[PDB]
DNA sequence: GGGGGAAGGATTCA
DNA sequence: CACGGAATCCTTCCCCC
């Protein structure tokens, strides 16, 4: 098997770019302006001049000015990203029927009957970017190795606008010397409690038992570890498909108070209807976020379809139920719709 | 004991 | 001060043969 993985840099940011030059060589920052206050909200990404100085996705806008107070800030347009990115999608699909899209800006493709040795896919990695750019003007970097993780590991170490190949001598290398949480799919939680097996590599999982590390990370992620450990990971190149669409909006002010509350939440449930279009889902999930920062839902499955009068009573419920199950007052109220027909 | 879901949360990544 | 969107996995609770 020979992966071939596309990741398109800062892109929200370079898409505005494309859209506007002029904003070219200094630093811009894409927000999601919460609606609160002045500049409540958080930073979705910024084109690498924003990063040098720290602003970064996840971050406070208000943090990011402190920093950066003439830097160029914009609201995201999350549906002119997505049709760039569609674009961009349809180029790569005239590379390899064999394709999974992971994400607004990632893309796995299985050119292993498209191509012989890494010399040939390297070079169909410099082919699909100079297209890329060409079309469309976005750089994007390309990972290359024997399977999707060390694909997407490849491009984690090329990026900015870079190409790389992980060959089968550096996967066994880096099996040895690859700090554990550069592991797609270990986060914070999971990197401490290695950390506390002792597990820093790869490697180590070889000589844990396994009921050990199943017991303290799961037995999901422990298979998954150890797959990779004995060179053993192969999940084939396979297409996604939505599972869950929904809307969450943050109030103008906490509140407890139902009547306060519920406008929100149907407009939460208007867009989510729109957004699903031809899709009928199953399943509803009332998603709330407590002044605390914290997440609370209740959800129920019908045996039929919801009709969007069946969603607006039946999450007005759920949302009674979270109020008589968590004293803390709500921020934030959102729905997801999920098991589609 | 275990097959088969469903509900609420944990964790991760974009 | 702390956004939106979304997938997978885990524990727990049920119903039943
Ligand atoms: N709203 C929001 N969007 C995010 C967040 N993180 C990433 N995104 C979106 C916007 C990013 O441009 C896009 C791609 O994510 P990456 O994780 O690939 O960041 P980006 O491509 O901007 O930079 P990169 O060159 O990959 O290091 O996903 C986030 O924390 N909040
Ligand atoms: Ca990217
Ligand atoms: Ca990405
Ligand atoms: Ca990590």
């Amino acid at each position: 098997m020979i992966v071939l993985f596309v990741d398109f840099d800062y892109f929200y940011a370079q898409v505005e770019e494309v859209l506007n030059p002029s904003l070219k060589g200094k630093p811009v920052v894409v927000c999601v302006f919460s609606g609160r206050f002045e500049d409540s909200g958080a930073v979705a990404t910024a084109n690498y001049e924003a990063r040098k100085f720290g602003v970064k996705a996840g971050i406070p806008i208000v943090e990011a000015k402190k920093i950066l107070p003439n830097a160029v800030y914009l609201p995201m347009r999350k549906e002119v990203y997505q049709q760039v990115s569609s674009r961009i999608m349809n180029l790569l699909r005239e590379y390899s029927e064999k394709i999974e899209i992971a994400s607004i800006d990632e893309a796995y493709l299985d050119i292993s009957d498209k191509v012989r040795d890494y010399r040939e896919a390297y070079n169909l990695g410099l082919e699909i970017k100079n297209k890329i750019l060409e079309k469309e003007k976005i750089t994007v970097t390309v990972g290359i190795s024997k399977n999707k993780v060390f694909a997407k590991i490849a491009a984690d170490m090329a990026k900015p606008n870079g190409i790389k190949v992980i060959d089968d001598e550096e996967v066994k290398r880096l099996i040895r010397e690859l700090d554990i949480a550069d592991v797609p799919g270990i986060g914070n939680i999971t990197a401490e409690k290695l950390k506390k097996l002792g597990i820093n590599k790869l490697v180590d999982t070889l000589s844990i038992e396994f009921d050990k590390l199943k017991g303290m990370i799961g037995e999901a992620k422990a298979k998954y570890l150890i797959s990779l450990a004995r060179d053993e990971y192969n999940e084939p190149i396979r297409t996604r498909v939505r599972k869950s669409i929904g809307r969450i909006v943050t109030m103008k002010r906490n509140s407890r108070n139902l009547e306060e509350i519920k406008p929100y939440l149907f407009r939460a449930i208007e867009e989510s209807y729109y957004k699903l279009d031809k899709r009928i889902p199953k399943a509803i999930h009332v998603v709330a976020v407590t002044e605390d920062l914290d997440i609370v839902s209740r959800g129920r499955t019908f045996p039929h379809g919801i009709s969007k009068e069946t969603a607006y009573s039946e999450s007005v419920k759920l949302l009674q139920k979270i109020l008589e199950e968590d004293e803390r007052k709500i921020r934030e109220i959102g729905v997801r719709f999920s098991k589609f027909i």
